């Protein structure tokens, strides 16, 4: 078994809350990481490219959120 994902940190957290803008999204991103703002940017591009969500310019800034029929 492998797989083709970073972490479960972001996709942990989006999930629950709805709709999650850029500043939301690494707000919920703790120091026992040791990670940066660039490092959930960059993150976020590959779930979006992934199928697993989806992002919209809203608030003068994104917001990223998963998508359904």
């Amino acid at each position: 078994f492998n797989v083709s994902n970073a972490e479960l940190i972001v996709m942990r957290v989006i999930w629950s809350l709805g709709e999650a803008r850029v500043d939301e999204i690494y707000a919920q991103i703790p120091q026992e990481l040791e990670w940066s703002l660039a490092t959930v940017k960059t993150l976020l591009g590959r779930l979006v490219k992934k199928e697993m969500l989806s992002t919209e310019k809203e608030g003068r800034k994104f917001v990223y959120r998963p998508l359904m029929e």
